[PDB]
């Protein structure tokens, strides 16, 4: 029933257009994106194990246009493998178009395309920070609820051959084994507390030493040497998170053993940030294609 291939030809039109102008998909198709999506989401593996090459993406909060670009100095699906790490949607001005052309993707190619849950990907935020409103103004509210539950079905980590541990946030206090995430029950909404959590809200901190209060008044800080004793425990070389806008797209923490990744460039308009995204190759190594704002 669902035509794929009309679908992403008409999100892809606008490409190289002024940023700002739509693409005005049909109500029954973005519904039809967000049930099938969710039945993949659901047959794959909470915990994600991928192998390079492969493309990873922070932060891109409904910059469409930005996503596009990503695509253009990345490669269009399938001549590059894709790992997203969360946030598509709120703040940015078309959040619907970025979704729906991750969750096309993802259809057409659910064996190269992959998206991780990010702690805009809950229906408490999204309410308050703009995709509610933007399904209002656009479609209407029963949209944005089968966005929810497409949502909430969404894979919470990915470890890339073996060696680097993907996901949105950070590392958790209640994190003493893999096991732990691939028992966590979907579909289900993002908790206050406990494992999920920390998964998508915590963040790293060079001020503080183990575990600390997060400014966020949510989740927890950790320190470099908490990084290092997860890594060494699991047998990884690399955290690869996003949740933090930094200057120049990608940021090392503890002697490299961490990277935050960020793609949306001059965020929310304010930011003068770069946008970045980092190649991982057969022999794992990592490289990063950088997008100065414009
Ligand atoms: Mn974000
Ligand atoms: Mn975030």
């Amino acid at each position: 029933k669902l035509n794929i291939d009309s679908i992403i030809q008409r999100l892809l039109e606008v490409r190289g257009s002024k940023p700002g102008k739509n693409v005005q998909l049909q109500e029954n198709e973005i519904r039809g994106l967000c049930l099938k999506s969710r039945e993949i989401f659901l047959s794959q593996p909470i915990l994600l194990e991928l192998e390079a090459p492969l493309k990873i993406c922070g932060d891109i909060h409904g910059q469409y246009y930005d996503l596009l670009r990503l695509f253009e100095y990345g490669g269009f699906p399938p001549e590059s493998n894709y790992l997203f790490l969360g946030d598509y949607v709120d703040r940015g001005k078309q959040s619907l178009e970025t979704i729906c052309l991750l969750l096309a993707y993802k259809i057409k190619y659910p064996e190269n395309f992959f998206l991780l849950r990010g702690n805009h990907e809950c229906a408490s935020i999204n309410r308050i920070y703009g995709f509610y409103d933007e399904c209002k103004r656009r479609y209407n509210i029963k949209l944005w609820k089968t966005f929810t539950d497409c949502f909430n079905c969404l894979p919470i980590a990915a470890i890339v051959d073996e060696k680097i541990f993907c996901c949105h946030g950070g590392l958790s206090p209640d994190l003493q084994s893999m096991e732990q995430i691939r028992r966590i029950m979907r579909p289900t909404d993002v908790p206050d507390q406990g494992l999920l959590c920390d998964l998508l809200w915590s963040d790293p901190d060079k001020d503080v030493l183990g575990w600390g209060e997060n400014d966020r008044g949510v989740s927890f800080t950790f320190g470099a040497e908490v990084v290092a004793k997860f890594l060494h425990k699991h047998d990884l070389d690399l955290i690869c998170r996003a949740h933090q806008v930094v200057e120049d797209g990608y940021e090392f923490f503890a002697k490299r053993q961490l990277v935050t990744l960020f793609s949306a460039p001059n965020y929310c308009g304010e930011f003068d940030n770069a946008g970045a995204m980092m190649s991982v190759d057969e022999t794992l190594m990592c490289s990063f294609q950088i997008l100065k704002p414009a």
